[PDB]
């Protein structure tokens, strides 16, 4: 229908396809730095007091081609980190800032990111003097909080170390195919939280409250940071309004090339600063809207409002009376303005949640500072993941209940020798095989590439919001591993102190070991040391609601809300993961075979002898002398139905996809030749050690 | 709109939205083999001879879920290499069977490729006994020259090195939303059978294939060839309207796996499968080679009835040759039919004398399929020394654009350092020597890997006289100037001349990268040989001429989109890389490479010196841009304060708009990049002029 340039290829002729370019996004081809670049070892050299003293410099210099409110940026570039990490959804993860999305995306045209291209091209310099010490993510971060900084403030600290990807990521923001139209957060189609004049531009404050509740609710922000959050950015700067807001032009995404990349260039006056159009509101906040104290709360509680219109055409509201006529300064020389706010914040004025704890910040003002910079720190590095990455000198000390932290190693590494002897004593009076993979897979299940959560580390997978959790079957036989892991752990230390998710994941390779010596092959899995032991109190019970995979194929198991079919949801959960195409399948061969089932089902198992890891999965599924046809009992599985009219097989709808679309059907088209198996044994023992080994930072 | 795993963003909001997702496909993370696998080396292992004795089995042998007519699949497999290997388009080059897009992709569901799904999977018994021995390319078009040599035939030859792909290439097939360029109906993979755009009538089939295969390369007499020696195999399923059949594979339930059109008429298959809908049994013996198909063409005269699927086809009349087909499945014989397209050989004037010039003596027909059917297999492979395995008929060719055999002895850079001295020492300028370098390695198309550097056909007739590389300009002088460093060099191993054009080239770079401080060394692999005018044909090298090559900054007449996208599909053919391409455009822009001496597009003050300048002041937020008042696809640099600095078009802003692109030109345009940047375009560069070098990788 149209070129493949343009759009094309499949998909213009089949609406929903197993689309497998999600799998290998972000590929290691289309990386201008190379194939051998580390961006940790680079961005701890550059001189972040050198940077602290140019950031300030672009701040002041107000560019002739977007003129500076006040003679300062601060506001801006505040505001650009804010809208760089509010897009972090928990239900799955993906988003956030850890990837810089708001470069190039669906994001840098929401119409709400206006006039922050323009906020982007004015840090043009500063990456410019660094170079490739400076990923694009860290600058707009940085840049927000030193500008929090500069403006008069003692923020927590920060972190570099977010790396850039340069090419979209693909994520579902939406089922409204417009603008301003459960796995969302924002509750319009190119909103970030809230629409600025109430929801559905309906400008009430009981239900902007309880819509706001609801939105920062599932970024995993409490009561009282969302107060604080508000409170202490909006402290800041000015809106932007003048004329009607239709006079703006396109979005930078079908915008005019003479343009350089920018949009909503606004026709109206100069097109730019006292007369730049934006979101179409006219509010300045504070009476000093460049520097720090607490006034807006005063302002909250100084002056009865009521609602009037805008003169961009929108809903505001405005003190009564005329009080406070002409006491606000001119953002570019002028007579005064009338002390106004926006729908939303007057929520914290009437909403009987919030009123307990703003009411509380008018006496204790210092409190709120404190309050407010944790809420930012916390609003910033949440997509780093574990503490081990924050790179460069200006992380703090303390860690936060909310880092997962895990305690340092505070004994001796294990060694090689000990290895092998705890090899001999685990597969000597442990357990099958179909058993130590199964536990160990689920400590490593957890983990997500996109905010790079949770995971092996830490030994979480004994605590509570991981055991009672009903895919690892808890009235199974997961808690008897438990207790002989313990068992064997402290008798081996009794017999340099290993910890406890070293032991599951040690397990998991001695069961591999196993499996692969039965199938006729001196092979060993790569095992590196260096993992600890979590405790109930350093690990939130609430806080990991959300990992619990309500579908995981590589198990074999699908709950209930599960959004798509639940086909698709085996490579969502494959995406996360950052697993190529062949890693996939052959990890899901290897899973099935090692009967590594949800329940010990005989879904899925392809063999006549199980816990032998061979490709009897591959070489058996591609077989035609079966014929597929659902199941009597409608449940949503096969029966493979022989040539003599016996069932001999019985897979689920995750299986049979691998031999369906033609497109998988290439990969699993390999790993069953008759001469494979040197090679699948040899495959797979590489994909696993590369899932073990996602939540290793510290030494990777 | 909807998912990403099941549809996408980037797409839904702006259809006209540049997609650079066409530049890293085919990557090296979706490989199974992993890295390295030199198939060029595997391959070199594995028994013909042996895999003869094995197709050979795989054939006879008559599978219970899908009977074979006859009992013998050969008719079944040599339409799946013919539909494997008439994918291709001339005038772009993609396609082919040198992709293996049989598989994967919106070619296995084109309602012209039906029951083919199946015979993929009737080959599985071969491949799986050697697994990656042995792609899947070459062992689908084998299998297809390997049913006829079984069959009582002697073809030509064949050649492996047709390594596979992982990932559904995107190409554009026409602009119809539903099925029913070079295809004539969409889906249906040439000409619709029962007569063009469903109107039977043979006359318009003649002019119909006539235009449609002047898109493969294939002539007059190279197209009787195939149809008379490709329909006197096998019969056409067709019994029962086509109504009854499934859904198109791509969207069919997952417990057929992943075969399409399950035929609920009757049994299913055999004797009442549905394929195409038409019931046509074309020889007498529809499994061995005979002069048989012209006999019955001419046999009788024609008349045009129903089929029994609901498709017009035609029967001869008089009533006879009542029983003279064999039964397909043992019972009455049908009476002589025929398509409607083969009618077009016995009314239509042209084929006319050649067809009547076939039945007085079939060898010479033989000879004509035979060296056909070679040229449609053997396409999408290009320069010769990729063939091998035993059978390749290694005599020559005229269309595999033939170079001599590498005869004198080489250089060992003893010399190529004077070489590259005295073409600097002796020569010319540098706004010169890249831009014919790279106007002779621009002649390119990774697809089917034709053209390219090699042969040095940029002093023959079909290159020397393109438009993109001015004739009038200074061409010629470039080209005797080389000629006379070659003649006054061999005098005292012998350089040829393609050779001294790269080398001048490379030495070229190294002259402007010393003008801006980085004695860089290019790297040069030599081993390239100077065809003649006779082994060029130009007929086949019109289609190479480059219609806008976007590098160059210029445009012809004939662009279906603007230049901002015919820079991609060119840089996607050469098979770069946005990096790469990013480097490379901006190299060319600096270095004096357009097709005039145009300053459009140039982003210096002092050219001639390769430097990252083009990318810096491209991003400067200061300079404002504005359509120039001539209105001519031409942007005006204009500055702050009222001037014109700065000249660029389509292809240049491009860089400064599309949001992607921007932060590749922001990582190459710091500070402390510069000696990554020449770097990197020298190592860009040499990928470009070694892309053809395959007799050495
Ligand atoms: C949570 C609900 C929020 C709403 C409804 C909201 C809405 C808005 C609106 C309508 C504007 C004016 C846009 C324009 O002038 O074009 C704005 C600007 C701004 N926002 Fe937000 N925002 C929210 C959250 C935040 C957060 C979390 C922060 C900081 C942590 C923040 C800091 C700012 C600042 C400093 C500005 C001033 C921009 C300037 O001066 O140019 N806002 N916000
Ligand atoms: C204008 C060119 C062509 C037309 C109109 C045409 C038409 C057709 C049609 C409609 C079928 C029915 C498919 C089926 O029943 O499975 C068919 C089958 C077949 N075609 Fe073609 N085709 C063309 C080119 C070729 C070429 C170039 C070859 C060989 C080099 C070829 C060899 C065959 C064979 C052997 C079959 C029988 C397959 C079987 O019996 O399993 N055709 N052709």
């Amino acid at each position: 229908m149209k070129y493949p340039v343009e759009g094309g290829g499949n998909q213009d002729w089949w609406p929903n396809r197993l689309n497998l370019k999600v799998l290998h996004q972000n590929p290691a081809v289309a990386d201008p730095m190379g194939a051998a670049f580390d961006y940790a070892a680079e961005v701890a050299t550059i001189d972040v007091d050198a940077l602290t003293r140019d950031i300030e410099e672009v701040m002041t210099t107000s560019q002739p081609w977007w003129p500076a409110d006040y003679g300062h940026y601060g506001p801006l570039f505040i505001r650009m980190a804010w809208h760089a990490a509010g897009t972090y959804r928990i239900h799955d993860g993906r988003g956030g800032a850890g990837g810089g999305m708001q470069r190039f995306a669906p994001l840098n045209s929401w119409p709400d990111n206006a006039s922050l291209d323009k906020a982007r091209r004015l840090l043009w310099p500063v990456k410019k003097k660094y170079g490739k010490k400076l990923s694009w993510a860290d600058l707009i971060v940085f840049a927000g909080n030193c500008a929090l900084e500069s403006m008069g403030f003692k923020t927590f600290g920060f972190g570099f170390g977010r790396v850039d990807q340069w090419e979209p990521d693909e994520v579902y923001w939406g089922k409204e195919a417009t603008w301003l139209g459960n796995p969302l957060a924002a509750v319009q189609m190119g909103l970030i939280y809230v629409n600025p004049e109430g929801p559905n531009g309906n400008p009430d404050p009981m239900a902007a409250a309880v819509d706001i509740r609801e939105t920062f609710r599932r970024m995993a922000m409490n009561d009282v940071e969302t107060a604080a959050l508000i409170v202490g950015g909006h402290t800041f700067g000015k809106t932007h309004g003048a004329g009607p807001a239709d006079l703006v032009g396109p979005e930078p995404e079908a915008a005019p090339l003479e343009q350089m990349g920018l949009g909503w260039k606004s026709s109206y006056g100069t097109g730019t600063g006292k007369d730049a159009i934006t979101s179409g509101i006219e509010v300045v906040w504070t009476n000093t809207p460049t520097k720090w104290d607490n006034s807006f709360l005063e302002i909250l509680y100084g002056y009865e409002w009521e609602l009037t219109k805008s003169p961009a055409g929108a809903w505001q509201y405005t003190a009564k009376d005329g009080a406070g006529a002409g006491t606000i300064p001119d953002p570019f020389g002028g007579p005064g303005r009338s002390p106004t706010m926006l729908a939303t914040d007057l929520s914290l004025r009437v909403d009987p949640i919030y009123e307990r704890i703003t009411r509380r910040w008018l006496e204790h003002p210092e409190e709120l500072a404190d309050e407010f910079a944790k809420a930012w720190y916390k609003l910033i590095h949440r997509d780093m993941g574990p503490v081990a990455r924050y790179l460069g000198p200006l992380v703090p000390k303390q860690t936060l209940l909310w880092q997962d932290p895990v305690p340092a190693v505070s004994h001796d590494l294990v060694g090689e020798a000990e290895i092998a002897s705890l090899k001999s004593q685990i597969r000597a009076s442990g357990l099958t095989v179909s058993q130590l993979v199964s536990t160990a897979w689920a400590a490593a299940s957890s983990f997500r590439g996109s905010d790079k959560r949770g995971g092996a580390n830490g030994g979480r997978i004994r605590l509570q919001p991981q055991v009672g959790w009903e895919v690892n079957d808890p009235d199974g036989d997961l808690r008897k591993v438990i207790r002989t892991l313990e068992e064997i752990q402290e008798s081996f230390n009794s017999a340099i102190k290993v910890s406890f998710a070293d032991l599951v994941v040690l397990g998991g390779c001695a069961a591999i070991e196993k499996a692969a010596k039965a199938a006729g092959h001196n092979i060993t899995v790569p095992f590196t040391p260096g993992r600890t032991d979590a405790s109930q109190e350093q690990t939130d019970v609430e806080s990991f609601a959300v990992l619990e995979p309500k579908a995981d194929g590589f198990r074999n198991y699908l709950g209930k809300g599960n959004p798509l079919p639940a086909e698709y949801m085996l490579l969502d959960k494959a995406n996360l993961l950052t697993l190529s195409a062949p890693e996939m399948t052959v990890l899901v061969g290897g899973l099935r075979v090692l009967g590594a089932n949800y329940k010990r089902l005989p879904l899925g198992v392809f063999t006549e002898a199980s816990e032998s890891l061979t490709n009897d999965f591959f070489v058996n599924l591609l077989d035609m002398g079966i014929t597929w046809e659902p199941s009597p009992a409608d449940d949503g599985t096969y029966q493979g139905k022989d040539g003599s009219g016996k069932v001999k097989w019985t897979g689920s709808r995750v299986d049979l996809v691998f031999g369906s679309n033609s497109e998988l059907r290439a990969l699993v088209e390999v790993y069953g030749a008759d001469d494979a198996q040197p090679k699948f044994v040899q495959d797979f023992v590489a994909a696993w050690d590369k899932v073990m080994n996602l939540d290793r930072f510290d030494v990777r």
